[PDB]
């Protein structure tokens, strides 16, 4: 089962989480990254595709993300606007989808 | 901009309905529809990759909709069930992602 987990959970304004992602499906053409608890192109954060490793911003993108191949997600210099919710969508080859919903607290 | 209408709007219980799609965006790995006003996993009907020209059938699948390679949603034998909102996920090759809502209403 695809989750997604902050680490760490509780962070620190100005800080560094990094939104670490388990189980990846077996054939994926890429990720979607959404802000909020569900899957919403207007705040879409970023798309990487895996077979190019190419990023691409959406919307939703500050500047601070950085993805990795593996879809893990660091955000640094962390704001209050960052708190809460992010959704991650993993596009399957046969375009049947998965997401998973995580969240850190920032104080 | 990605639109989708219904042909015809209101259908007849039994009968038959084209869900058509408008610009759609170039470079695309493939389509999700769903039931419902949303992206949802668990209300997803079809999923067609465009390389293969291939559908794969999600959860709310019926076994009576086909869909086309220009995106398109012919849903045949229409029941009540059948009723209401369909939204459309375009699935771009940078995975950037674009989506579009229509409704059709059963009589
Ligand atoms: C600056 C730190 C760079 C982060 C590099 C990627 C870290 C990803 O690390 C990987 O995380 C997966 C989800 O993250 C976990 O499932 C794996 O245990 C781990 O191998
Ligand atoms: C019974 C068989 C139904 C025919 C399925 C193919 C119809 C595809 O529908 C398409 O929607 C588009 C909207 O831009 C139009 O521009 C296309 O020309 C139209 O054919």
């Amino acid at each position: 089962q695809l989750t997604t987990e902050s680490m760490p959970f509780n962070v620190a304004e100005g800080k560094e989480v990094l939104l670490l992602v388990h189980n990846l499906p077996q054939q994926l053409f890429g990720y979607s990254w959404y802000k909020g608890e569900r899957v919403d192109g207007n705040r879409q954060i970023v798309g990487y595709a895996i077979g190019t490793q190419q990023a691409t911003p959406g919307p939703a993108n500050s500047g601070r993300e950085t993805i990795y191949p593996n879809a893990s997600l660091l955000i640094q210099n962390v704001t209050q606007n960052d708190t809460g919710f992010y959704t991650l969508q993993v596009i399957k080859s046969d375009l049947v989808n998965e997401a998973a919903t995580g969240q850190f607290h920032v104080y």
